[PDB]
C-alpha cells in the first residue's frame, strides 16, 4: 500500500566488495536509491558427481565471512546487504518486482553453471520488463581491450601474454568505492537466512600458511602486510616456489575467487609499488601470474564445457583408472612420497596447497597413478579456499596433458622435486610430525630407510609411515606407455 519508488538492484556473487566495482558504480550513477543483494544459491552446498561436497568447509566458511564483511561496509555507507538463499533467478527477480527495481547491475562470468543462472535470472527479468546489465570485471585485462577475440584467444599462455603486452593494452583505473549510498525506503520483503549447515564447524590449524578470514577488509589488510608493511613483494619471483609460511607468495587467491579484491586494484598497487620502492623481476612476475589467471578465465569462456570432459581442452581421450583406494590414498596423503602427502594434508587441514604443491600432487595422481584426472579436479573443487572454476579446471587440464599441446608427455619427479623445493625438510615435517625424527635427507624417500633406521628412529614403513603405493621409474614409463 506504500510508495515504492524506482530503485536499482545491485546483485553480488563473486564480486564481495565495494572497491573498484563497475557494477556498484554504475548504480549509483543512475541517481536512484540503491538496494544490494546477495543469495546463497543451494546448489552450490550440492555435491560433485564423485560425492564432495560442492562448497567445502574450508570455503564456505571463507564465503560466510566474506558475505558478512561486505554486509558490514554496505551498513558503513549508510545502505544493507539483503542477504537470502535460493535460486537467484527466481529470488532475485522476486525481490526486484517487490521492491520496484528499474535495473539490475551485476558481473558477468563465464561457465556453465554460473551462465545459465544469470541467463535464467535476466529471461524473468525482461518479463517483468526490467532492465539488466551486465559487466567484466573479474579479469585483469578487459575482454573488450584484447588484440583478439575471445573464438582467438591464442592456445599459448606465451603468445597471449606477449600480444598483450606487445601491444600495450593498458589496465582500465579502478572506480573509486562509494562513501555512501542511498538506501530505498523500508520494505518488507520475506529473506531466508542460509541454512547452518551449509557452513560446518571448523577446526582450524595452526600450521595453517595463514589464519584466513574472508572478506574485502581482510583482503585489503593482507595486501597491506604482504606489500607495504612487510615489504616482500620485491622478493615475490625468488620466494614463489615456497611451501612454508604465509610470506612466501602473496595469498590473495581467496580474495581474488570471491572477488573481496580485485585484479586491477592489486595490479595499481604493484606501480605504485614499483614507483616508491622497487621494480624488479619479482614485481613484474606477480603480474604475470595475474595474466594467467585472466588466461584460463578466457580459456575457459573459449572452450566452455569442453573444460569438463574427459578428453578435456584437446579433446583427448587417454584411458583412467577407477581406483578407488588408490584415489583415498591420494586424497588423505597416504602414498608413501612425503612431498605428497604433506601437501594433501595441508590441503585436507587448511583448505590451501601452494602452487609449486599443487602442480606436484596433480601430476603424481595423472601420470603416477594414472587415475580420473576428474576426480582429483573435483577434490581440489570441494576442498580449495580459493576456488576458482576456470583456474583449477584450466590447470587441472594442464597437467593431465589434455589442455596444452606441448609436443611431448610432462610429468613432475616428485622425489627430485621434495628436496630441490624442500632442500632442508622444514616443509615435510613440518606436515608429516610423524617423520619429525628423521634427522637426514631420507626423510624425502622413507623407503631408503634401512631397519636400522627404522627401528632407531621410531619410523616403521607400513604402521606409522606408508610404503610407497607405487614404483614411481615404473608408474611414469607405464603411463607414458599409453601412446
Ligand atoms: C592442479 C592445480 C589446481 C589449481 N587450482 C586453483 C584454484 O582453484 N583457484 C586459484 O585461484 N588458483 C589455482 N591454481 C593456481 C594456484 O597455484 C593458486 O593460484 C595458488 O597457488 C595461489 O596462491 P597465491 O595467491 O599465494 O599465489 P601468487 O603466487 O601470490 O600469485 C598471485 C595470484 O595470481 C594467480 N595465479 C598464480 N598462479 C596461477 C596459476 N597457475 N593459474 C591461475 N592463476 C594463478 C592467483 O589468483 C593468485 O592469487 C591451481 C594450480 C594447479 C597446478
Amino acid at each position: 500500500m506504500k510508495h515504492v519508488p524506482p530503485t536499482v538492484l545491485v546483485w553480488f556473487r563473486n564480486d564481495l566488495r565495494l572497491h573498484d566495482h563497475e557494477p556498484l558504480h554504475r548504480a549509483l550513477k543512475s541517481g536512484l536509491a540503491i538496494t544490494a543483494v546477495y543469495c546463497y544459491d543451494p546448489r552450490q552446498f550440492a555435491q560433485t558427481h564423485q560425492g564432495f561436497a560442492k562448497t567445502g568447509p574450508w570455503r564456505s566458511n571463507f564465503l560466510q565471512q566474506s558475505v558478512q564483511n561486505l554486509a558490514e561496509s554496505l551498513q558503513k555507507v549508510g545502505n544493507k546487504l539483503l542477504v537470502t538463499t535460493g535460486l537467484p533467478e527466481q529470488v532475485i527477480p522476486q525481490i526486484a518486482k517487490q521492491i520496484n527495481a528499474k535495473t539490475i547491475y551485476y558481473h558477468r562470468e563465464v561457465t556453465q553453471e554460473e551462465l545459465d543462472v544469470e541467463r535464467n535470472l535476466v529471461k524473468q527479468l525482461t518479463i517483468l520488463g526490467i532492465e539488466a546489465k551486465g559487466y567484466w570485471g573479474s579479469t585483469l585485462c578487459h575482454p573488450e581491450d584484447l588484440p583478439f577475440s575471445i573464438q582467438d584467444l591464442p592456445d599459448l599462455f606465451t603468445k597471449f601474454r606477449k600480444d598483450i603486452e606487445k601491444k600495450k593494452i593498458s589496465i582500465r583505473p579502478c572506480f573509486f568505492a562509494p562513501s555512501q549510498l542511498l538506501p530505498s525506503p523500508n520494505i518488507k520483503l520475506e529473506l531466508t537466512a542460509p541454512p547452518p549447515e551449509f557452513f560446518p564447524q571448523i577446526n582450524f590449524d595452526h600450521r595453517s600458511v595463514l589464519a584466513f578470514q574472508g572478506g574485502e577488509t581482510a583482503g585489503l589488510a593482507r595486501l597491506q602486510d604482504y606489500f607495504w608493511h612487510g615489504d616482500r613483494l620485491k622478493d615475490y619471483k625468488e620466494t614463489r616456489n615456497g611451501m612454508v609460511g604465509a610470506d612466501y607468495s602473496s595469498k590473495f587467491s581467496p580474495w581474488l575467487a570471491l572477488g573481496c579484491l580485485s585484479p586491477r586494484f592489486i595490479y595499481q598497487e604493484v606501480k605504485r609499488y614499483e614507483q616508491e620502492r622497487v621494480s624488479n623481476d619479482s614485481t613484474h612476475w606477480l603480474i604475470f601470474e595475474l595474466l594467467w589467471r585472466d588466461f584460463f578465465r578466457f580459456v575457459a569462456q573459449k572452450y566452455g564445457n569442453k573444460l569438463f570432459n574427459r578428453g578435456g581442452l584437446l579433446n583427448k581421450n587417454f584411458p583412467w583408472q577407477e581406483d578407488q583406494v588408490r584415489f583415498e590414498l591420494w586424497r588423505s596423503g597416504q602414498t608413501g612420497y612425503p612431498l605428497v602427502d604433506a601437501n594433501m594434508r595441508e590441503l585436507n587441514l587448511t583448505g590451501f596447497m601452494s602452487n609449486r604443491g599443487r602442480q606436484n600432487v596433480a601430476s603424481f595422481l595423472c601420470k603416477n597413478l594414472g587415475i580420473d584426472w576428474r576426480w582429483g579436479a573435483e577434490w581440489f573443487e570441494s576442498c580449495l579456499i580459493d576456488y576458482d572454476v576456470c583456474s583449477n579446471w584450466g590447470n587441472w587440464n594442464y597437467t593431465a596433458g589434455i589442455g596444452n599441446d606441448a609436443r611431448d608427455f610432462r610429468y613432475f619427479n616428485i622425489p627430485k622435486q621434495s628436496q630441490q623445493y624442500d632442500p632442508q625438510g622444514t616443509y615435510l615435517r613440518h606436515w608429516l610430525p610423524e617423520l619429525k625424527n628423521l634427522p637426514g635427507d631420507k626423510i624425502h624417500q622413507p623407503w631408503l630407510l634401512s631397519a636400522t633406521e627404522q627401528k632407531q628412529w621410531g619410523v616403521q614403513l607400513g604402521v606409522d609411515y606408508p610404503r610407497p603405493c607405487v614404483n614411481f621409474h615404473q608408474s611414469v614409463e607405464a603411463r607414458r606407455k599409453i601412446e
